[PDB]
């Protein structure tokens, strides 16, 4: 309630003072960006925002710069022809940044109240609050998601694991890229290969574990599995009783659908109608992207996502919302089917999935984070076909 609009405020009152920031640029012939000063700002806010997940507080005011970049790039435009004098400009180092400077340090005290009062969030409030900023769907999505994250605040695994070394990973084997059957019928996928180089690094053998987007949570509940890998995505959900690992891939959500419809379902308002015909998989986030995005279009929920495109080709039903990854490897395994929108229309990112155990946590992203370093997954994400677009 309280605290949840304090915070909205907040934030709007920054975006609200960057037309000035842009301003005052414009006279000076400087450029929107100022890496230095992004730099500072963000050592600053994670010195002072210790007792918060560092990764999603680090994400939620990387996403609040990108917003207001996006804002005097939008002032930049509308500058090209002025004159604009001392008499018309505020000053940059005196005024604006002092002022964004104490409300960014507002920002985190609201922060850290927020998540130890345990603030509810609403969707709806935050959509009222920012609707009038000129700002892409997927940053304000970002915006919203990575602020729940932040306000998400126990088995003892890894004590198990030291003595067995046996690592139990849970996979769907149902989302090519991330875990699938190969030809030969063997797991494949960028998953298999991270789960396996997290293994050697910690001297573990692994049992797979299949479980699947129905039965997810309810396995990790049971403890049917230690960690799981198939392109899971981090949500404040999903949170309520398991962890994550630092994020190994970014994106959102789009929609595919056949090529020869592309013309009348290029947006998402033409493919919100009464007409189209939605088909889904049960039990994750493509599922609750749909029944939460959609008023109008009718909704089929398909057991199988192995076969789900298969009813797109043959025509059984128009369009499936899902991540951004999986529709261009689907794009370009079928002839008959094509990426509908030009960009995704939401903020997402993959993790590992751990049970709640801070220490099993710590050492897996010590290790995720270094081996990201270090490799491109560009080149693992490349081997099982996913354009590095
Ligand atoms: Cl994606």
């Amino acid at each position: 309630n309280h605290s949840e609009q304090t915070l909205y405020q907040l934030m709007s009152e920054r975006l609200a003072l960057m037309p000035e920031v842009a301003k005052y640029k414009w006279h000076h012939n400087l450029p929107i960006e100022d890496l230095a000063r992004e730099a500072m700002v963000l050592e600053r806010t994670v010195s002072r925002t210790t007792v918060l997940d560092p990764i999603h507080t680090k994400t939620f005011f990387g996403l609040q710069m990108t917003a207001a970049k996006a804002i005097q790039a939008n002032v930049f435009q509308s500058l090209t022809n002025t004159d604009v004098v001392a008499s018309d400009v505020r000053s940059l180092n005196d005024d604006l940044r002092p002022k964004l400077t104490l409300l960014g340090d507002q920002i985190i005290e609201q922060l850290l109240i927020s998540y130890q009062n345990g603030t509810p969030l609403n969707r709806a409030h935050f959509d009222a609050h920012f609707a009038h900023f000129e700002l892409n769907p997927q940053i304000k999505d970002g915006l919203f998601k990575s602020l729940e994250l932040v306000l998400t605040p126990p088995r003892d695994t890894l004590a198990r694991l030291e003595k067995d070394k046996t690592l139990r990973v849970g996979v769907t084997l149902d989302y090519e890229p991330f875990s699938y059957q190969d030809n030969e019928g063997n797991r494949a996928g960028i998953d298999i290969e991270l789960a396996t180089a997290l293994a050697k690094e910690f001297g573990y053998r692994i049992v797979w574990v299949k479980t699947s987007w129905p039965t997810l949570m309810a396995d990790a509940e049971d403890n049917l599995f230690d960690i799981a890998l198939s392109g899971i995505s981090i949500t404040a959900q999903r949170q309520h009783r398991m962890m994550f690992s630092a994020p190994y891939h970014t994106g959102g959500k789009t929609a595919i659908g056949r090529c020869s419809s592309v013309d009348e379902l290029n947006t998402l308002a033409l493919i919100d109608r009464a007409e189209t015909r939605i088909i889904v998989n049960p039990g994750g986030t493509n599922e609750r992207f749909v029944r939460s995005a959609l008023t109008n279009a009718s909704i089929r929920i398909h057991p199988d996502n192995r076969t789900i495109f298969n009813e797109l080709v043959s025509g059984t039903a128009d369009a499936m919302f899902t991540d951004s990854i999986e529709a261009q490897l689907q794009a370009t395994k079928h002839p008959s089917l094509c990426v509908l929108l030009d960009q995704p229309l939401t903020f997402q990112q993959k993790g590992i999935l751990l049970q709640p155990d801070p220490e099993l946590k710590k050492r897996i992203d010590t290790w995720l984070l270094d081996y990201l370093s270090s490799h491109d997954v560009s080149a693992l994400f490349s081997k099982h076909g996913v354009d590095p677009d």
